[PDB]
Parts: C-alpha cells; sequence; structure tokens
DNA sequence: ACTTACTTCGTTCAATGAATTAAGTAAGT
DNA sequence: ACTTACTTAATTCATTGAACGAAGTAAGT
C-alpha cells in the first residue's frame, strides 16, 4: 500500500469521501452540520455537495424547522445508489443476502447444498444466485460481492486456503466468481471477521472506536478492532487466537496441534470431554440446569476456560471492550458471570482500567450484513492508498 | 487519530515529506531517480528539493556515472541537520545518548542513580544531562527526546502511570521535562517498544515488513510490527503479553495478578522457582537466582539450575508458540541479554514454536534473534523522535 | 506609503472600519440606517457587526420608534472598549491624561519636573507615569500611549529630532517607551498637530474639512487642514511656517535662522524688541516681558507695551494673509494662550489679514477663534492613538 | 468617499496597479511585476488576461534564457487611445494630440487674440479638437486637458479669472461637453500642468517630494508631496506668488499691494523701470554688460526670488525645488544668489539639505503637463468615488 | 544525433472567504 | 395586508498556491 502522490484528485477525493461518510453515518444531515463537523466554509460544500449529488450518491431531503432564518435542507444519503450481495457458505447451505448500501437486506434465500468436498460447484451455485437476486434489477448497480466462510483466508489474493468444515483447500474463490463478474469486486473473509464488521456498523461500534468480539459455538472466533479497524496479521492474514494452546499434549484439534484453547472453551470440549465420561450445546445447558452432574461440570468447565481465554485477550490486546457472540448457540446460556469474573480480573483493571465484558445486542442477520459490509467498507474508505 | 482535511497544505506535506524520506533511506539518489519512483515531472521535483535544501536539510552530492547523457548530480540527506538525545531510565542508573538523524551514536553516557521512588529528583537529573549531552551545540538544533522506560505509559500525556520497576505512579514525565525544554517534543515509551522501533528502521524492518520481537531477561516483553506499524490497543495503551495468563492460581506477579506468563518465562521464574527448589537440591551449588549465575551452574550441570533453566525454556517456548497464533507476525525475533545465553534455550523454543496453527497450514515463521548490538535500546528511544518527525503527517 | 494588495483581507477591513466609523461617528445608529448609507444587504451588514459584536467594539442599544415598522434596534460605539494615555511636554512640567475612545478625559494630572537637558530622565518618568495613570484598569486596555511635544519631529521613527526648547537631540522617544510598554503603539508629534487632530475630531472639524489652526503665545505654530487630512511634507516631516523669514537679517531665532516670523508674531517680540526699547521709553511700567504682563500694562496705556503688543498684532497679520493666500485654507482659526489677551489683536489680524488674494477674487476666508479649552492639547496627544487605531488601514 | 469593499474594486486595484508598473517601465517581466507587487505568478495569470482582453497591454519580445524558458516581456499599449491638450496663451492657442505616455504625435499653433472672446476661444479649441482627431479613430480620444494662465474652479472646471485673458467665470468645461459629452475635460492652472509634466517625464523620474517654481510673467508654484499636488479647499490651489512681502508695496494686479511675483518676476523689472527697455531679456544682456540699472534690476530680483524659495522649503518642506523659466532663460536668473538665500533654511539648520535646481525639461513640457491631467486621471486606482 | 538532466516561465483547478442572493421569521402599523 | 427589521441558508467569484505543462538550456555519449 503506497500512499498516493499529494494533488488535486487526492484533494478531492479526500473531502468527497470524508463528507460523503458524516452523510452515511446520519443517514440525512444539514449542510451546517457537516461544515462544523468536518472544519469547512459553506462554500467549499457547494462544491463537493454539487458533485456528490451529480453522481446520485446523494439527494436532496425535506425541509428542516426554522431558527431564523430560511430553512436547511436535509442532504440525504443515497441507500439505493446501488445494492450487495452477500454469502455465507455453510455446511448444509448457501446464505445469500442483498443489500441496500446501509447494508439493510432487501431480499434473502437459502439454497440447500453438500459443499462438502465440491467447491467446484459450490462457486458456480453462488454465481449463479447472485445473477437471480438481481433478476428484477439492473446489474450495473451491483457493486459487489461478499463472502462469509468457515476457515483460513488468503485476503491478498481471494482464495481459502483451508476450511475444515467443508473439506476444502487452495480453492481460488474470488479468481472462480471474477470469471463470472470481471468489473464486480469479490471478497472473501472468515465469518467472525464479517460479524465484526456488523457490529463496527450495526452494533458496539456505534457507540465505540475499540472493541473484540469473541465467538463462540463449534470454535472459537477472535476479531479485534482498535481504532475502528480490525487487526490482521502479516499479508492480511488473520491471526487465530481460538488456536492458542493451553494444555500442551491436550486435546487433538483439527488444526494439527494438541491442547488448543477452542478444545476447551467452545462446543468442541463438550464432545472431547463427553467421549472421555447427548453432548449438543442446548441440551447440554438445559441438563445442567436440571441438576446432571455431568451436564453442570461440563458447563462449568468451559465457563472457565472461556474465562482465561477471554482475559488473556484483553491482556494481549487492550481492546477496552469485549463482546460475546453465540454462534450456532444462545451465548445467554453460557456461565456468563463466570467468565465475567476470571476476565474482569486483569492486567488493564488492576492498573485502574476497566473493561466491559458483554454480549452481542445483534440478530443472526448480521453474519450476512457482516459480509455485504466487506464490500461497503471497501467502496467508502476514503482512498488515500494505491 | 483523525484524517487532515484534503488541501494544498496536506498535499505539500504527503510530497515533500515522500521525497524526503525517499533520499534518507537511500541515503544519496539522483532526482531523475526520485521523479521516476514518486511520478513527478522534473519542474515539480524542482520546488520541493529547493525547500529541502533552503531548510538545510537535503544536500547537494557528486556527479554520478553518464547513461547517455549528461551526468545526474545526487541527492544527499543531511544526517546532522539537528541532533537527538535519547534517555532510558533503569532502577539504578539513568543512561543517555546523543544521535545523528540516522539514530546513530555520537556520544553516550550513563551515570549510577537510584530512580526507585524518586521521580523528581531522576527527572531533574535527567533535564541536566539533556543539557550536558547537548555540549558545546546549538540547543536551537535539538529535535526532541526519547525515552525508553519499564512500564505503563499514557503515550498521549507523556505520563508514565505505573512502574513496578521503579516504584512511579502517575508521574507527569513530558511536562515536567517541558518546563525544562519548552520548545520540543518529548516522547516515551516502553523499553520493547523502543527497541523494536530500532529494529524497524536500524535491523530486521531493513528487510521485512512484519515481526514479533520478543526481549528475554529480566521480564518478557512483546511488540508486534504488521506492515511496518507497532501494534498498540485503545487509545493508544500498549498490549501486554507478558502479563497473560499461563497457569491460574501460579506465582503473585509484580502486576497484581497471578500466574502472568513473566512469572514463567523469565528471570523472575528463577526466584519464584527457585525459592521452592532448594530444599529437593540441597547439595546444589546456586548462590543467586539472576540469569547469568542459572545459567553458569545449569551449563556446569547442576541438577536444580538445569531444570530451572530448561523450565523456563519451555514455557518460553509455548509463549512463542502462542505469539505466532495470536498475531501471524510471519518472523518471531528474539532479543535482550538473556541471548547471551541462547544456547540452553533456544532449541527448547524451536521444538515447541514451530508446531503451531500456520505451520499445520503449510506457513513456516521463522523464529530468530536479533543482529543488533545493546545500544539500539538507546537508538529506539531516539527513533521516537525520528519516526515522528518523518512520518508523512496525514493525520491531524 | 503604498496601497495595500487587492484582496479579501482589504475589503474586509475597508467595510468593518467604515461600519465602526460610522457608528463611532454617530455614537448611536440601526442596522437600517448603515445598510442605506453604506450601500449594504442586510445579511452582509449582520456579518459585520457580528465580528464588531464579538470584539466587544459596539453594543446593543435601545429600541427605535417604529416607521411602520418593527422597532429598529440601535448599535452602540463602546467608548470604553479600552484606553488611551496622552502626554505633553514642557520646560517645567510634565502633562499627563487618560482618555476614553471619543478622546473625553477621564482623568489628568501634571507634575514639576525640569526636562530641559533630561530626556532619560523625563522618559523614565514618563513610563512610571502611563503606568500609575492606568490605576485599578487592566494594562490590556491600554491600547497607546500620544505625545505632544514641543520641537521638530521624525514620525516615522518616533524620535524627537530636536527640541530647542527643551534641548534635546536625536532622542528615540518611541523606542524607549517601547522597552516598557512593547505591545502598545506610542506615537509622538508637535504641540500644534495634536491641537489640529483635536480640531479635527473635537472642534471645527465637525462642521467642516478645511481649516489652518494657527497657535498664538510663547511661540507661532501652524498646521494645515484640507479634507480632512493635516498637510504634512517630505517623509512626513512637519512645514515650519513660524520660521519663514519675514524680516532679512532680523532677529536671530532659536532655529539657527535670522527673522522668522515666529520672532515677530509672538512672545518672542517682546523679548526681542523689548530690549531694544527699555531706554526709548525709562518711564514705562512694563517690568516682565511674558505674554501676559506685556497685555497688561498695554491695556493700561503704557506706551512701549501698547507698541510692543500693537506691532506684533500687525505682524501676526501679515503672517495670516500669507497662510491665506499660500493654503487658501477657507477658514482660520487662531489658538492658544495669547487668545486670553484677543481684544488687543483680532481687530487688527483682521483687518489686514482679510484682505487676500481670494478676497480680491470674491472668496472671503474666515478668521475666527477657537471653541476648544486648554485640555485639547492633551485630548489631541490622545487622537494620535485614536485616529490611527480607527483609520480604515488601506496603507502599509 | 471610499468604495464599498468587494471583488470589483479587488479587481480594479490589482489591475490598475500592475497596469501602472507597466506604464513606468514601457516593458516588463511578469517576474518583476511578481515581485515588485508581491503577486504569485497565477494571480498575474488572470490580470494579464483581463488587461490583454481590454488591448491596454500587448505581447512583447521575448528575453534572454537564464536557464529556462525565455520570457516575453509584456508591454504598455500607449496607442490604445490617445489625448488632446490645449494652452491658452495670450496671442495664441497651442494643440498636442499625444499618445498615453505624454509624447507629442501632433501639435499645432492656432493665433487668436483670446482677450475678451472667450465663447470665440471656446469654439476654436472645439473645431481643433475635432480635426486633431482628423486621420483617427474619435472614439479612441480619451479626454482634452486645457493649461491656462489663472484662476480656476477644478470642482466644476470653469475659470474663474484669468487677468491675461479679460476672462471671468467662464463655464470652459461646460461649454466644451456641449461638443464632447463622453470625453472628459480638464482644466488647471499652467504651473500645476508643467509639474504633472516634471512627475511623469522629469524630476518625478528619481524623487516623490519637490516644489517647482515658475518664473516669468508671474511667479507659480506647485508643490509635490508623496507623488501628489498639493491643493487649498475644494481643489483650490493656493497662490504663493501673492503672498505679501511688502507692506503697501507696487500694486499687484490681484488687487493686493506688495505680492511676491511684483518683486521676484520679470513684473519686478516693469515696476522697478518706471521708477527709474524692461524686458528679462534684454535686462539680463545689459546687466552681463555691466550697465548699472539693470545689473541692479537682475540683483535684486535674485536676492527676492531667493527669500521667496527659502519661505517655500519652511513652509512646504518640499525637499527639492525646481526652477522653471516661463517664457524666460532661467539660466540668467542670478542663481547662485537665489541658491546662497534658500540653501540657509530652517531644514539645513537641523542636518537636511534642501536641493534648488532648475528644469531638465523643454518647452513641449507645459503642453505635456495638460495632457498629463487626462492620462493621471484616467491611471489613477479609483479607490474612491 | 541522440540522450539524458535540469531550469525557468507561465497555466489550471480546488479550496477559501468575502460579499451577496434566496427565502424565511419577527413584530410592529 | 402592508411595512419594516432582522436571520439564517446557501451561492458566486478573485485570489491563492500546489502540481503541472510549455519550452527552453546544459552537458554529456
Ligand atoms: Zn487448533
Ligand atoms: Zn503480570
Ligand atoms: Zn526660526
Ligand atoms: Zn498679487
Amino acid at each position: 500500500d503506497i500512499l498516493r502522490k499529494g494533488n488535486k484528485d487526492l484533494i478531492k477525493d479526500i473531502n468527497r469521501y470524508t463528507v460523503l461518510n458524516l452523510i452515511r453515518e446520519k443517514g440525512e444531515i444539514t449542510r451546517t452540520e457537516i461544515a462544523k463537523k468536518c472544519d469547512f466554509g459553506m462554500s467549499t460544500l457547494t462544491y463537493i455537495l454539487d458533485d456528490l449529488q451529480q453522481e446520485g450518491i446523494i439527494l436532496e431531503g425535506a425541509e428542516t424547522s426554522s431558527t431564523g432564518g430560511r430553512r436547511a435542507k436535509l442532504v440525504r444519503f443515497n441507500k439505493d445508489y446501488g445494492f450487495v450481495v452477500s454469502v455465507k457458505v455453510e455446511e448444509e447451505q448457501l446464505l445469500f443476502a442483498l443489500t441496500d448500501l446501509n447494508a439493510e437486506i432487501i431480499e434473502n434465500t437459502s439454497i440447500p447444498f453438500s459443499s462438502e468436498k465440491k467447491p467446484e460447484e459450490a462457486i458456480e451455485l453462488i454465481a449463479k444466485n447472485v445473477k437471480k437476486m438481481c433478476g428484477n434489477r439492473d446489474m450495473n448497480h451491483l457493486l459487489g460481492v461478499g463472502i462469509a466462510i468457515s476457515g483460513l483466508v488468503n485476503r491478498k489474493k481471494g482464495t481459502v486456503i483451508r476450511s475444515t468444515m467443508l473439506g476444502w483447500e487452495n480453492v481460488a474463490l474470488e479468481a472462480m466468481l471474477h470469471a463470472h463478474f470481471p468489473d464486480i469486486p469479490v471478497y472473501v473473509d472468515k465469518n467472525i471477521n464479517c460479524y465484526t464488521l456488523a457490529e463496527l456498523w450495526l452494533g458496539e461500534g456505534k457507540q465505540s472506536n475499540n472493541f473484540a468480539t469473541v465467538s463462540v459455538g463449534a470454535g472459537l472466533g477472535l476479531s479485534v478492532v482498535i481504532n475502528r479497524q480490525i487487526y490482521y496479521g502479516a499479508q492480511g492474514g488473520a491471526g487465530e487466537f481460538g488456536h492458542t494452546t493451553i494444555q500442551p499434549g491436550g486435546y487433538k484439534c483439527h488444526c494439527g496441534q494438541k491442547g488448543c484453547l477452542e478444545m476447551y472453551a467452545s462446543e468442541f470440549y463438550f464432545r472431547n470431554r463427553g467421549e472421555e465420561l447427548d453432548f449438543h450445546f442446548d441440551k447440554v445447558a438445559k441438563s445442567a440446569r436440571a441438576g446432571d452432574e455431568m451436564a453442570t461440570e461440563l458447563m462449568g468447565k468451559m465457563g472457565e476456560y472461556l474465562g482465561y481465554g477471554i482475559r488473556n485477550i484483553i491482556n494481549t490486546f487492550n481492546p477496552e471492550k469485549v463482546i460475546i457472540v453465540g454462534e450456532g448457540l444462545h451465548h445467554r446460556d453460557l456461565f456468563l458471570t463466570k467468565i465475567d469474573e476470571i476476565a474482569s480480573q486483569n492486567f488493564f483493571s488492576g492498573a485502574g482500567f476497566e473493561t466491559e465484558i458483554t454480549t452481542t445486542s445483534l440478530e443472526d442477520p448480521a453474519w450476512l450484513q457482516g459480509a455485504a459490509l466487506l464490500v461497503i467498507h471497501q467502496l467508502f474508505q476514503v482512498p488515500i492508498y494505491e
């Protein structure tokens, strides 16, 4: 990523994208609020807003109440300038959503398919629905495709390095969709990252710039947001906190290591510990509340493991806030008090800074909205790099 | 941390700082090569270079070999445009260095003084030493002061929130030094971040853009660099991997928690475990629990010191394996006075840490040791000032 | 010296100073009358008036009676936005005044002190007095210091080149005072120019734009105003009509020349001619040669005093006739100490001076006396600051 | 009244200022304009475009390269228009058609006894003005400038009185305006017109301050301070020639007794002569030949002129005095005496010397000066209304 | 002759900030 | 229903200063 040369195009783009983003955030806003918050004289907004309206990305809104005074006319973000299609690839099915530029779902469908070991066919099935959801619309307005998957992703290339869930290896997902949509960006990322984009744009991100998102289900996912940016490692390759070692020589994990955190702090623990003594999360939780000794032990220890996992996310990253999301299970059923009891005693609370641990305020559609946000985030990012 | 308004001042800064940096990294370069690398027409570069030469930060170099073609004149970075003073605060001494703008040490000195619970005294002594390090030079050429410290730092306010090692609490370091030097920037950061900065500019960073820096010795420090940027959490507050819990209900750490990685993967382990092992190995020759002493007794064959040293290596290995799984840093660079005894732990670290999530998927993470000497801690502190002064000021 | 560049800062100043002066001139006026007079739309005036009110130099006044008609609100000049200190330097005393922005005297005092050949002592005493004159007020509201002096002045540099009456030679008055008050303008001008400013702002200037001001007393001073501007010659150096030669090879004057008008048309003449007459009138009751004493004995019927007074009135008349023929001032205002005994010379002045070039062509030049009192010299000095502060800054 | 502050005022200030620098130099590079007027080259892009669009400047020749694309000189169009100047004398009416530099293109003299025939004189002016433009487009005529001997009301353009011509209350401008309603017409005294010539073509090329003193049949004085001529109330000029130097002295034509010009001008010869040929040239020559009466007249006129000039220096502080002969050769005056007397003054006594010298200009300057009445108005920065 | 390197002169365009138009409210007769 | 007096919203245009383009010189192979 090299910084763009300093010139007039860079000046125009910076001011138009910044003003545009404030308008997105508010939905509607007066020229005067934009001026105060972005430090622009009204005459500069004359040219910026004129260009944006000419593109069709903003619209004239309603007249505001008079305070003197000529009545101001609201500047409205055109959420329908275009649309996005998002896809979520699951074991049993392919979920789809056509969304507006606010990531609000307009249409959604589900196509059942056995995606395990047949990526070629899954891609073609994706390409088909993408074309079908735009069947009663103009495909010029299709601004991109966003894909959420469970696995390891090379974001530099848009390839799925590995997906244990689906039995995929080195699938050039983006390359294959690009043959069907050459002018349309196609982005793939892991589920936890798509969900985190949903929190950033629709959830916790509306009041915080820093938080960590922890998904607990069949595995444990972690995505850290610092200053409204998600942390990725080298070459854009995401870190894998779920596969940190907590017990040397412990349960054999599907990643090839022994003793991974997610083998103790996720639903996998029930499967593992179960065999050593039904183990689906919801049944185990019910049985626990009913006082079954085995079910209470599993829920209790998973809660302890999760607690130490979350404490270490806090100590390692200094996220300020941790959001727990259930992935295929209801997080309110977790031993939340234990998790909080353990993780709230950390390095930073010891020094006078509390870190709040809470649960998501978003619903299931957020996974798909997040996948769409992969595209929207890219479209509205101030283009200072090349 | 917000983007500046798009205007002529912004683009003027983007271009002149980008050109300046290109000249600075190459030491010497021609106008044609700058123009080609930066996509400028010659007239554009002409004006940018005039401003820089008039400031005195670049100088005319010698001519180069012909390629056609008139002989192009090199443009040279004036490494002596100004100078920097760096400081490293330790329990029993204060270290000082005066560097050029490439962070090369021109002078350095150290003094005995106990800063333990004596912040006003230490700070007054540091101010006098900054003045003395300038010697006969022009004070107007002092570009800043950079300070490496062991503790918890608020980089925004320049305050040391806490340093358990020094017994300091809520010390307005930057502000107190601004009372003596009002017209110059003064920055403070953790020791590990200073060293990483030195690594970024003078070591591993010259050839790679991603790496984790792990200091082993009297403690355990971690800093991660991704795409030439050091990771910091919320509000610019550093992460604290050394204070991750590896053993619930384990050794009490100076941070208030129990079972921190630092209590098992550093010198602290020898004192914690040593107390427990004394009666189990009565014949042992270990008189002291400092790193160098434990290394000598283990390398001599003492059963207790080999257990202590080998166990510390194991815990360190698992710590590094978890650095890899968590951050995906591409490479891990081990650092610190603990390397003086690398022969005793590097093999165990490599055995444990080479098996990780990423190696399971076909990506090997190199684990190596630093190629920088001990002065890098001081150079790193100097680079706090240099990094900040040469950074393209895109943010306001 | 030259006109400012045409840009937004210039037009901003032209408009806000023009509106400010309109308000200041009228004391209180409405937005509508300003807009009417200055040809502005109401929105334009709204912004100009916001700036002025925010600075605190105009205030919101009371409502005006309806014209049919929402009630228009008066805009008032804040005469107390700041204050000014003025000084008058005499041989035997230093006079001080503190004035509001209408040049109205709030306070004034005087002190005995011999400034003769003692500029440094006098200037130190003036500086301590400026400080004391401020009293309980905020020094930040002292807009300046204006000084009236008898002598030759370089107004650019603020230096007294020469003052024969004080024995001062190349005294950097303004620079020496700037040592005490660096952020405050300090102006110096001759007594006659100070009084003329007072006349321009508080007296004759309220009704007319052209007049010559002539001071009679212990000297003769002239200042000419045409189109509300005081005439100055080359480099801003004042003209010196009092030092015109009326009698070749005549009385030696303090300026180095012989026969100057001032040696015949002022008190100086009583001393020069008095010396030559003593023996021709031994019986005469006239002891002293000061103005009032000569007037007393002449009004009592003394042959010597009547001759001295009659002649000086005659020479004064010819001096004024030539002021008229030379400048075409439209009006001549007589001023000074000497007015106390106007009954003895005003008739002769009128007889001689009313017959002039312009009266011969049908244009009569009115010759009158000032309607201002003694404090006008101090007010004039204060007006050096006020004039300069409220002047539309079109030059630089 | 100052003009309101707005964009038109901004435009005019910068265009007129840049235009004036170009007139001063004849030709100049855009870079010198930029450095002299503190403008960025891009601001000049628009200023020079507007001025070229008007046809008041032209593209000049290229300049020697210094690196370096060659700069193209920006040239003042002295022929954008022309001016007609008139000088009203006792025996004749002189005329000149000049370019915008006041350089004489065409000139003529129309013999006429203007004494007591004002309407007629004005009709000859209007006709010759109309004829001077016989071979040139009339809309290029930018104004008419008239130099006259006498008293002038400049607010109205009327000749209040001219003793030379026996005119009284003649509405010169009003009468010419009937023939040239779109053309400005300016009237002023000869001395003021000559001073404009000095200011643009002579002493004004090296000085911002000077007094011009004409010595002929009468004594004229015009004072320039900071490149502006001093006028009295309502623009009515002062009359230093009619200051009293001798109470009950020679009866002057202004109605006063003892005026300076009755002693320090050629009138002194006529006056003193009768009390004992008195034309200046004959008296000067007779004096050089040792005639006792002629030497006395020349000696005393010199002393009187000397005291007159000393008092101009003392009154006005002009920095320098320029002596001009009007109908006579100034070099024939007792210049050393004038200098001896006048150089001892108030200001030289205080360390500031005042140079007294003679004009470097020739006779056509009177007419060039009258044309400059119009030119000075056209090129003045319109900051007022 | 060709190439490469550097310079200086002069233009374009986005932002800026002053007046100014656009379109109301505010409060009387 | 008028009339006059204020307010706030949003636009125009001359200047500005950054890159950029025009059109040369400079000094080699
Ligand atoms: Zn695993
Ligand atoms: Zn700890
Ligand atoms: Zn004198
Ligand atoms: Zn006369």
